[PDB]
Parts: C-alpha cells; sequence; structure tokens
C-alpha cells in the first residue's frame, strides 16, 4: 500500500546522457546508436538567441566544432545534421548500452519520467505531466537542455521529450526527438506566451481511486452522475471534459474497486463545488492531477522492469 | 527554476538488484561482491511470520535452499548469515556491476530514493524521508521486500535502508543494511505502533527557502523572531524544535537568498498561527518536510553523478 510521486528506473536512460559542447555552450544529448541527439540552439550565442537563423548558424558550424564526450571516451562527430530544433550529431562510435528504443509524441495529459541530467552526467529523475497547454513544470537548470523524459514497456524505453526552453513565466517547453516542439513554441528567446492550463480531469479521478485503494474514502457518496452533467460543472472549473474514452480507459480501476466511473465523477463534482473542508485525499489538500489511471494501475499492481 | 520531488539516478542501484527464493517465499535481494543481503523473513512461512523463530528455522535452511537468480543467470549460494535483522547470502560470483558503496545509518529526517522492486526486477524509483518516529511512507506491495534505500555521492552509493515490513497503519519499516531496525519494531505480524510523528522543521524551512529562490514570495515579512520564541510556537503545531545545528545547516540557502534564518522563521511562525489563506507556496497548500536543506541546494546548484 502508498502512493508516492514515482518513476521508472532510469539506469537504461542514464547510459544514453553524452556531454555535448559547440562553442561556449555545453548541453546534454542522448547517444543512441551511432547518434547524438541534442537541442539546436547549442550553435547559438548568447546574442545568437534573441532572432536565431539556424540554417546560417549550421553552415558556419564544422564537424570539429562539436565537441561530444561520454564520460572518458570523447567521441567523434562525423556527421551534423539538423531535423527540425533538434541537432544530429553522427559520431564514429555506437552506444553500447544503447536499449531497445522507440521515439514517440505523447499528448496532453499523458505522464513521463524525466531525467535531468548537466554536463552529461545524470542529477536525479522525477515524474512530470505534459500539461493540457504542452508545457511541463519540472526542475530544469541551466545546462539541463538535452534532458530527455521517458516511459518504459518492460525492456523499450520510449523516448518522449528533450528540454529546450523555460518560458518567462518558469513553466518548461520542449520537443519529441525529431524534433517538432511540443506546444505554440519556437526556439527563440523572444517573449512566448502558453495557453491557459487546465485540468487533466481523468488523472484526478485516477488519483481518486488511488485514494480509495488506499483507505481515504471520505469523499465518496451515493450519488451518481451523467457525462454531461460532470462536464457542465467541471468546464466552470477549468476542468477538463471526460469523454467516453476517459470512462472507457477507467475501466480497470473501477472493476478492482467496484466505483462506477460516473459514480466517482459523482464524488469529485461534490468536492469542486464544496471544496474538500480542510480535509485531505492521500495526504494532499488539492487535487492531484498528475497521475494517468495506468500510473494508478501500476503502483497497486507491481508492474516490474 | 523550478523544483521537483527528485530522486537520485537509479542506474548503479539496478545493477544489484537480485530476485532470491527460500521455499515458497521470494523476495529481492542485494547483491555486493560475494554477498547477497536479502530481509531474513526471507526463510518464514506466513504461519512463521505471526510468531518467528529465526534461530530455529535457520538450523533447518543450508545454502542450497537459497535460490537466488540474477536475471537469467543462477547465483550458487556458498554460505549464508543472519546479522540482526539481515540474511547475508554468500555467492561465487561477485557482481562485476558493484559500485563503490558503504552501508551508512541515516538519521531521523534524512532523506533516501527508493528503489522499489518486485522479485528481483527493478520497478520505480521515489524520494522519502526518515520519519521523526523512524517509519517511511513510500509504495510498497507485497513482494517489494529487500527493495533498497539510497543517497549517491557522486559514484559512492550510500546504501542506508531496506525495506521489511508494512505496518497496520500503512507505514513502513525496515533497517539498514546491518539488519539493525530502524524503530521499536520486530520483524513480527504483530500489532505495532509508531511514535507519534513530528514535523521536520528544519525541512519547511529549507523548503520555503526553495519557495523564494522560485518566485513565491508572499510569506516573507519584516520581522525577525528569536530560536526560543519560534520553538515555542512550534511545539504547539507538534514541530520539531530547531536548535542551532538546524541553523548552520541552512546558512548556505541564506547565503545564496540573503535572507536570514531568524528571518525565515518568523515567517513560519506566522504560517503555523495564520495557515496559507489560499495562497500555494511552490504550489502546495500545505508545508513540505521531506526537502533536506542538502536537497534544495542539490537542487539549485546542478550537482551530478
Ligand atoms: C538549457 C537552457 C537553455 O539553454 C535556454 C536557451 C534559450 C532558448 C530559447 C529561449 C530562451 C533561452 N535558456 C533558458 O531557457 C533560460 C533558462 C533559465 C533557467 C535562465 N530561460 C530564460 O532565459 C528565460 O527568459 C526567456 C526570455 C524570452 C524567451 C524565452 O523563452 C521563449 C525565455
Ligand atoms: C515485503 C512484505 C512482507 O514480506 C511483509 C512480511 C511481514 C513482516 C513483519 C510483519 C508482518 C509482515 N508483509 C507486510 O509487511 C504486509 C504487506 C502488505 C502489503 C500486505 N503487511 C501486513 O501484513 C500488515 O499487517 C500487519 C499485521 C501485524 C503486524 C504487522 O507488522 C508488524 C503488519
Ligand atoms: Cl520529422
Ligand atoms: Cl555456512
Ligand atoms: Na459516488
Ligand atoms: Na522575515
Amino acid at each position: 500500500s502508498g502512493f508516492r510521486k514515482m518513476a521508472f528506473p532510469s539506469g537504461k536512460v542514464e547510459g544514453c546522457m553524452v556531454q555535448v559542447t559547440c562553442g561556449t555552450t555545453t548541453l546534454n544529448g542522448l547517444w543512441l546508436d551511432d547518434v547524438v541527439y541534442c537541442p539546436r540552439h547549442v550553435i547559438c550565442t548568447s546574442e545568437d538567441m534573441l532572432n536565431p537563423n539556424y540554417e546560417d548558424l549550421l553552415i558556419r558550424k564544422s564537424n570539429h566544432n562539436f565537441l561530444v564526450q561520454a564520460g572518458n571516451v570523447q567521441l567523434r562527430v562525423i556527421g551534423h545534421s539538423m531535423q527540425n530544433c533538434v541537432l544530429k550529431l553522427k559520431v564514429d562510435t555506437a552506444n553500447p548500452k544503447t536499449p531497445k528504443y522507440k521515439f514517440v509524441r505523447i499528448q496532453p495529459g499523458q505522464t513521463f519520467s524525466v531525467l535531468a541530467c548537466y554536463n552529461g552526467s545524470p542529477s536525479g529523475v522525477y515524474q512530470c505531466a505534459m500539461r493540457p497547454n504542452f508545457t511541463i513544470k519540472g526542475s530544469f537548470l541551466n545546462g539541463s537542455c538535452g534532458s530527455v523524459g521517458f516511459n518504459i514497456d518492460y525492456d523499450c524505453v520510449s523516448f518522449c521529450y528533450m528540454h529546450h526552453m523555460e518560458l518567462p513565466t518558469g513553466v518548461h517547453a520542449g520537443t519529441d526527438l525529431e524534433g517538432n516542439f511540443y506546444g505554440p513554441f519556437v526556439d527563440r528567446q523572444t517573449a512566448q506566451a502558453a495557453g491557459t492550463d487546465t485540468t487533466i480531469t481523468v488523472n484526478v479521478l485516477a488519483w481518486l481511486y488511488a485514494a480509495v485503494i488506499n483507505g481515504d474514502r471520505w469523499f465518496l457518496n451515493r450519488f451518481t452522475t451523467t457525462l454531461n452533467d460532470f462536464n457542465l460543472v467541471a468546464m466552470k472549473y477549468n476542468y477538463e471534459p471526460l469523454t467516453q474514452d476517459h470512462v472507457d480507459i477507467l475501466g480497470p480501476l473501477s472493476a478492482q474497486t467496484g466505483i462506477a466511473v460516473l459514480d466517482m465523477c459523482a464524488s469529485l463534482k461534490e468536492l469542486l463545488q464544496n471544496g474538500m473542508n480542510g480535509r485531505t485525499i492521500l495526504g494532499s489538500a488539492l487535487l492531484e492531477d498528475e497521475f494517468t489511471p495506468f500510473d494508478v494501475v501500476r503502483q497497486c499492481s507491481g508492474v516490474t522492469f
């Protein structure tokens, strides 16, 4: 029993993190096979970031201008390519620690584990969620660029994120491993705005099941609601709308508790309309929305790797 | 910027986790050099756990009763030992992935990273804190026994915890790597109570510094308090007393913020007496106490490993 902000084991990813240096900028890269992936602004100066032309800047670069180092091994760049906003550097050695991997593009609401590194070496791991506005609320200091977020499927590492920027508001933005940004953001140091963040309602419902599984059950009530009735109260509170697909996905948790999904929705409706009245659920006085339903199944069903 | 519940990268520890089977019981073990460390109740049946005689049971056990498996490879037990509550099994092979390590016994209030494994396979990682009552509030399903907690110091893994049991209240208890239980607990299935839990005040003050570093500054006040004045208000709210040794430890954070330690104590005193009044600190409506001052410095400095 117990519920914790838990992240996938990061060992597999740790063997893929290299230090990439171009000019005076040093950031992190992801070494998979004989290719290193790093955020393409490695090539920019502090003055270039304000309005960068990356095709002109990369033309001025050469293979010997990129210094890639995996621990004690200095890899040699034998090629450089720019796919969208990521720079792929071809290297003369292949990472023997390359895991079975796949590049995926996650959706808003999905969560992932972030291996935050600085100058190529892992510093920590924590669980994040792709916010509905395609930002994330992580912890990234200068040099954490090229830190990647991922999920593991038994033995297959699904790389889903690479960090690029902290927006002026403090929220973070990044790309998939093919270089396409999550959200309306650009790798240019100009004021950029993120959309109004909304609450992932299906993840709140997932968290409330984890709460019932653990012994907090004061919030349960004998009523049942409709998806539409709930969604009018939810939309008012900047809460995401619940579809039939969310109800289907919550099926497994409903099954192990015997609490129908529209039965828990009625409990979530009273919480939003009446607050928690100074009570806590799983120890929190607020409603957590960064646990997918799959996260709850994992933490209360094992799921090893 | 950003502040997250972050855990040390678990790759190093992953290379030490093995599956240990004695009889019908199968749990996790820690493979360091030619010794596997596992919880000594591996030798117990559910009928033995209710009142176990570990000296009587171990007599009936021999080296061939223990089945240790590192993935696909069967390690061969050539010796078995019982130190306090841990079973040290000698094996015919030494772990080639052994990190430079040390067994440490942490204090209440110190934090560590937990690698939760099941059946020998790492499943997840999260950051915990030794509660003042010598419990920890993690996430452990049956089979999680022998999971280890740790901190990393550059390249040296400091193993500080091994999980043994979940108490009836839902909180968790375990040992150091020498088998000595943290707290007043015994490895027997009988109702056992933990002492009254208190709030680690030094970790709240550390966390409030993490908040100011990040932009949360509504709680700051022009007033300053005395250590005695503060400790009289805190004890009433079941907050641990803050000593001059704690103030010394918070020094680095005071230097980086320009906010004296007793200046922050004055902000904490109003928070205890007046609550948060619909404000959040780093996104929370409650006061977090599971971040040590070294954790805050680590997350706001970039310490790698
Ligand atoms: C790994 C961090 C960086 O290298 C990154 C470069 C960068 C790219 C694009 C826009 C701005 C900077 N810097 C970065 O994100 C910093 C990190 C802070 C911890 C200092 N953030 C800022 O500089 C914030 O200011 C800012 C101003 C205007 C635009 C913008 O992003 C759109 C950020
Ligand atoms: C890895 C988990 C175990 O193997 C462990 C064995 C054990 C040791 C000591 C006392 C009791 C059990 N079991 C364990 O802790 C379970 C785990 C739950 C996820 C089922 N917890 C309980 O059985 C809780 O009940 C309990 C009753 C009486 C005493 C006691 O601990 C003192 C726990
Ligand atoms: Cl593409
Ligand atoms: Cl022997
Ligand atoms: Na209900
Ligand atoms: Na003050």
